């Protein structure tokens, strides 16, 4: 019953997998996990980027890059086989990979309703379709693929906490003001619900499910939005970014992932972690 | 300020469109709407069924059958053009079309976890992908297609209530026990959220959005589940069907659609109508 | 019979109903629609002279029976139930609509320092607080506890095909995260809304359905002033403080809700939160 | 500095905290982790002798300062704030953890008639009701109103990089729709949970973040009996009344939550409901 931070929150010997682990939020996660004792497979579509981050960003050489398309049912099969070969188990799957939606439907006070349909109808049917394959379908099959590996990590018992899958949702799953496209938000709402359904099914089998629901974070997606923020009256930053007056950072993400992956988070299943800076309390939502 | 039921709840002169209007729930809607004064275009993929129901089921000959694929962006364009030709406006779009998901992942107490992945991984990637095109993408483009027609119904002013789009969700959007496949539920959660986002955007433009969230109803999907119910201890019917001891019926659906489409419902936007017989209160949910 | 006709579906002929706060504001619009469309409606208030006017003047068939009582007082409920258990023997529908406004709201004007806003916060009286909760939550609980035999009897007399039912007037303040009243009002409505979902979970299996009506802005005795104030609002503020449809609610809106849920149309509804808000909730920070 | 190291991220060195109910059960596990990891922790209870034991015996650095008071009493709060305003001058973290169990729960056994279940329902005492709401909701409000200067001061002293913060111990009973306690307990927790979201909406812009910890089953003074009872449960009932992970919570679980939200790790969290339930909520009817 040692309550020291270094004992509670370390992830020594934890074997983790992070899709989208080489940029933005996913990167801040693997940097937190590896610096504090873990072996973190990062899975991306760009073999570079995965490489550059495996070297350079590791502090102990425990970022193992592993190229794959987390939405492709067959790339998952080859990625699982490899990790079954090289390691035999994992303890933590983090479904963080994500795309931005179709272009947002712009509604400027000087847009007629006739113009806003022009926008609405232009949206391409194959995009708004794909965001759903990455965010929802892709999460489902990621779980289906690693479930033996996750079941094995419970048997090896290298960590006292249960095997666990974390899913990067969005506060867009609750924010009712379409700041992106209705498809990003709708897919995040869909994956957030599926996550609660999986915790309902599979916690009894010893695989806990949790959702991290981020506000505004500097990633490759938000690169431009973050640049734009520098041009906002305080009262706007406070409503579009955070009333605490900043977007999130490495340490914020480090706290979340380290809390839920360690023994501290060993009894958490079905939690939606809202790390938003307080933004959700300021926009119309359903949280 | 006449408060008589016949004055409040009539839909005389209302021009409505109901996808999936020729079977199950959608049928009970168009029968309620047409019997009480409306012109109801029913849109389906089977030209028959739409026909059989246009004759036979109408009581005033105001069911106009109109074949189309409500998910196909191009069939919507031809359906809109036709209704713009023949009528010029609509007052009410009802996105009721729906498919059942992939086969549910069965979890029988005598299934090992090794077996339940076998199930989970078998799910086809093109199905769990399509339910999302019908339920979410298909709803979006249905709104995008009829938005001029809905904007016109506000101008013709044949009814005092605003133009309105209703979307048939599901209590599966909140039920956390996967009674179907995680994709049905996840798509319904996604469309339910998009509906709240559209009410947030477009009520100010005079198009109200509402969701009907049905429990167990005798349709073509539930045909078998309803047969199976006859074999349940009361305490099971009460938890899998309704603690009131029956599934829903024509009059239940008639009440919902007639309430939200008439002047009675003229001030409702953003409501999720849960017509479930009380089931949701008995299963793990997030409502 | 499968009559999908408005006059057959939505009539409340022979329905015996009880409406607390039934003589002003929202509660009045409910009794006027229930009685006009065939019901016998007991209205329960404390101001007996207000009940008598409504019962004589607002009825169209003389079926508003005024009956003075304090719906929060456990002992007034006991005497009210008895009168009905004698004069009538059963009810089909209990409507817990009685409500008070909270303590004074905490003013947060852009030119208030945080030092000033505590001055406000701390001034709130502990009894106005502890009191809004007795009317809205405790008062609803005991109203249900008192009428439960009468509600169980209405299932036996079977004068209506729908189950016996209790409706509770909550608020969109149960989900709205910007307090337009005191944190006590909103917190009590959130509390009663949840208790209502818990009662539908318990008691639908025994044939008493529970539902919540969650109103936006409605002209009542509580909102009178706020409604007067609305007349000085840019369209854009009005669309956000009131409704993007450009009006507050009215008799017919309330008539639709209560007539839908009390009739055979609503006979299969239990655990629904009916949000009749004009779309406001979609515009303010909420948790709906 | 961007030290992504557990000892740098999650330490609470120099944090000045206040924990109501900090001498038993959950509140104790919080102070033991805050103090062991570097904080000065005022514990506020009514039983002064229980505060003194914990402060002498459970500290590892002698930084548990016992301080008797009634967290629901508006006037005891006034005297507590003053002591701290003199002895210390600021706080960084207020934890409203004090709580009571409700009235006796309404027993609904399969062999209870509905006539019997009203007997139960109506027996509930109007004061036990009106009282659970004063501790859980009213008591939380005035605790915030009292410490708001002290919380505003901790932002100025800047002994920690994170904002001043108030945490509120809610319950998964705020979402669980099957009442395992009285409808009053659940309804008060739902009410305080909502007020907490409303306060984060108001006061994060002024630099006081609000968050809710929502516990499942934890061994405290309130749950002692229930925990004893669990030892006679088929695995399947235990998985549903307790947790599908097969245990109730413990010191380390609570330590993780409070240390995550009070440290620099949690410095950007406002409006989060932390559900630490072992997965129970996913198994019972809920509204989360
Ligand atoms: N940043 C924010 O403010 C914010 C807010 C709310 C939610 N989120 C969520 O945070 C998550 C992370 O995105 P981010 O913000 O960190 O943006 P980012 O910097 O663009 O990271 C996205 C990552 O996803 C990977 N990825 C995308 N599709 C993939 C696939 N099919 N297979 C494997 N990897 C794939 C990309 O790697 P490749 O391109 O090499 O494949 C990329 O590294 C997303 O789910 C996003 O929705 C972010
Ligand atoms: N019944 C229940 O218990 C229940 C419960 C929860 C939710 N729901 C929802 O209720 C809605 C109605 O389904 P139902 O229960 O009435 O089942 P149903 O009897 O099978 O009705 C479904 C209808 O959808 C139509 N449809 C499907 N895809 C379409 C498309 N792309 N374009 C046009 N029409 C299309 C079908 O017509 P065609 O086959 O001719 O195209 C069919 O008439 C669905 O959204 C379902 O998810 C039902
Ligand atoms: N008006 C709105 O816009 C609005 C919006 C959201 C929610 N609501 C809710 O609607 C309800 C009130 O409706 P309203 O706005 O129409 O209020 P109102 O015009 O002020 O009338 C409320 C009625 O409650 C009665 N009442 C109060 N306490 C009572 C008690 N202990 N026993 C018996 N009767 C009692 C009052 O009659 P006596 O004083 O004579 O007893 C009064 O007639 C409350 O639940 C309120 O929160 C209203
Ligand atoms: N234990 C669980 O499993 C669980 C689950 C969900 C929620 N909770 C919540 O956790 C909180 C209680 O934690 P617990 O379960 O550990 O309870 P506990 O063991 O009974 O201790 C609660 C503490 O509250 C203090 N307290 C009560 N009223 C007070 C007041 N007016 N002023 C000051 N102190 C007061 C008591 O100290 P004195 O009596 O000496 O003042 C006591 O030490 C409540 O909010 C409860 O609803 C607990």
């Amino acid at each position: 019953p040692s309550l020291a931070v270094a004992d509670l929150f370390n992830v020594n010997g934890l074997v983790a997998v992070v899709t989208g682990g080489a940029t933005g939020i996913g990167l801040m996660m693997v940097r937190a996990l590896e610096e504090n004792g873990a072996k973190v497979y990062i899975v991306g579509r760009r073999k570079e980027v995965l490489e550059k981050v495996a070297k350079n960003e590791a502090k102990h050489g425990n970022i193992i890059p592993l190229q794959g398309d987390a939405s492709s049912k067959d790339d998952l099969e080859r990625i699982v086989a490899h990790i079954t070969k090289e390691t035999g188990y994992i303890n933590l799957l983090v479904a963080n990979a994500g795309i931005p939606g179709p272009a947002p439907i712009k509604m400027s006070p000087s847009s007629s309703l006739a113009d806003i349909q022009k926008d609405l109808w232009n949206t391409d049917p194959a995009e708004f379709e794909h965001i759903f394959n990455v965010h929802v379908r892709g999460a489902y099959f990621s779980f289906a693929a690693f479930l033996p590996l996750l079941s094995a990590g419970n048997e090896k018992g290298n960590v006292p906490q249960s095997s666990q899958m974390i899913i990067t949702g969005s506060i867009g799953a609750f924010g009712r003001v379409p700041l992106a496209h209705y498809a990003y938000s709708a897919s995040k709402a869909g994956v957030t619900h599926m996550a609660k359904q999986l915790a309902t099914a599979f916690t009894k089998y010893g695989i806990r499910f949790n959702v991290i629901a981020p506000g505004l974070y500097p990633s490759e997606m938000t690169e431009e939005i973050v640049k734009g923020t520098h041009q906002l009256t305080p009262d706007e930053y406070a409503m579009k970014v955070s009333p605490l007056g900043r977007p999130g950072n490495d340490e914020d993400v480090a706290g979340c992932i380290l809390w839920l992956a360690s023994k501290a988070g060993a009894w958490v299943s079905g939690n939606v972690l809202v790390t938003d800076g307080g933004k959700l309390g300021l926009v119309p939502s359903s949280y």
